[PDB]
């Protein structure tokens, strides 16, 4: 039945409520200008930014880090934790895509490590505009210019992810078709070291089905919407494997120590 | 409410599966017999112990270096790396503790700090009896009366370890009893140098209430089980206060020492 493919779409839209307070419909809203109440801080040089890290940070001293050290490297470490954050949400919408968690607890683990980065860049330009990005749940907005001005290794990091944004924004996807998407990238029964690949590529299958119906209804005028949606998913690996040679640079190349301990054994065989 | 406190635990539970390779099940089945494998090498005096070492021939070089000392210091610096490796292990399970990765950087750092040694002793009690201890992933055991007997500072290290062990173990917990009591050790609000108490607080008050129906459905017939649960608590606090004080007459009775970074941190100003 095309029911059942419509009843989960549906119960994917609402973990994925329930995962990710913001959510590109809001996110969307904030970007424009609806309903008046609370426009975010905006972050458009060195000097906003420390204006600015006493507007997220001191009201009650609980951050993404302390003060001290070059700005680049702050944005850096700010970023880190989010990341961590990011993850956390991304394994909880996980276990409830239906089958996830009674995988082999392993192949869990490895879908989580290759899929998450693919999901941040996808679920990342839901908060991005041509010019820059929403941050701190919101409450700020951080140019791309600003961004694009660090020094030299560090401006490079962003402009790659807001290239594809910009292009992947123009699909004009809602949430309830990046709900599925986000489920498909999951269930990659691609991924390297993998132990059951077969059953991982029966939920996929699922899952591509449940997409294609979404599309088709959601988006009728726009013609092969579902084609157009899978191709992305290798301009998503190149935006990982991009960002996993800059962050191989930085560390090889900086001065800067104690990092967050998440992705430092999961620096082991990526993307 | 009952069902937000059951998925809580089913979630804790999975993630220490996922952190943790030697469970308590698995580790009393090598104790017992019930494992259709093995059974570990016996250490009780200096030649088991010169036999114990040296039977590393179809089990190669271990995580750790070349055993470049003698007897106590040697056992002194392989538990050094196996402790690091606990950390990492305790680390990446704390991130799956819902609301931990939100909280201030340095609280985060600070309540590993303190709750890893509790939780090291907790764990460690799942892989003992009153006879010894299983270690190298439980392929070794160790003997209380071999570790008891060794010289004037080494010979008082896991005897308060054993006693704890054996009162702990006789209150009957499982794996999935164990996951939810470690969450609400590392979320303990009256760890010195703590910034923002209240979120913490709240978090463990959740996981209290978790551990709470965990043990009435789990053990319905043990008296007060949550009660002498957390007693347990003061015991563990009074173990970690005499390791960090053997960790100091060692400074003036032995040569020189030196610990990985993470363990230097880690007994950094610590009481
Ligand atoms: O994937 S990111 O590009 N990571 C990242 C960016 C940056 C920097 C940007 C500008 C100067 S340093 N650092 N990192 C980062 C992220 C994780 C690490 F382990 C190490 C570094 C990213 C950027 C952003 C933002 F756009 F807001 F910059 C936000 C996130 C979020 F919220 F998902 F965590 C992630
Ligand atoms: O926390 S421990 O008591 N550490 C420890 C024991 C011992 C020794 C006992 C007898 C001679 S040396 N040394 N250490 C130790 C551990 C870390 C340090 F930084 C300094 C010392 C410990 C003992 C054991 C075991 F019983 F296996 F000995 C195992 C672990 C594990 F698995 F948690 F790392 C930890």
């Amino acid at each position: 039945e095309s029911a059942d493919l419509r009843a989960l779409a549906k119960h994917l839209y609402d973990s994925y409520i329930k995962s990710f307070p913001l959510t590109k419909a809001k996110a969307r809203a904030i970007l424009t200008g609806k309903t008046t109440d609370k426009s975010p801080f905006v972050i458009y040089d060195m000097n906003s930014l420390m204006m600015g890290e006493d507007k997220i940070k001191f009201k009650h001293i609980t951050p993404l880090q302390e003060q001290s050290k070059e700005v680049a490297i702050r944005i850096f470490q700010g970023c880190q934790f989010r990341s961590v954050e990011a993850v956390q949400e991304i394994t909880e919408y996980a276990k409830s895509i239906p089958g996830f968690v009674n995988l082999d607890l392993n192949d869990q683990v490895t879908l989580l490590k290759y899929g998450v980065h693919e999901i941040i860049y996808t679920m990342l330009a839901s908060l991005m505009n041509k010019d820059g990005v929403l941050i701190s749940e919101g409450q700020g907005f951080m140019t791309r210019e600003f961004l694009k001005s660090l020094r030299k290794p560090f401006g490079d990091f962003m402009e790659p992810k807001f290239e594809f944004a910009v292009k992947f924004n123009a699909l004009e996807l809602d949430d309830s078709d990046l709900a599925i998407f986000i489920a498909v990238i999951i269930l990659s029964g691609d991924r390297p070291g993998l132990l059951n690949v077969k059953p991982i590529e029966d939920i996929q299958d699922n899952l591509l089905q449940a997409l294609e119906l979404q599309l088709k209804l959601n988006h009728p005028e726009s013609s092969q919407l579902f084609a157009k949606l899978l191709q992305k998913m290798t301009d998503l690996r190149q935006i990982v494997t991009e960002h996993v040679q800059l962050l191989q640079v930085i560390k090889k190349t900086e001065t800067d120590m104690s990092l967050h301990p998440l992705l430092q054994e999961i620096y082991k065989d990526l993307y």
